């Protein structure tokens, strides 16, 4: 009934991947800031 805000179910049944100091790359030559 009362309006709600974001918070829909997300990765809950998954292992919950954690990225502390990890980095990702793409096809185009991209740099991490």
């Amino acid at each position: 009934g009362p309006r709600l805000r974001k918070g829909r179910m997300m990765d809950v049944k998954k292992c919950g991947i954690q990225d502390t100091n990890s980095k990702k790359q793409s096809d185009t030559h991209l740099e991490e800031t």
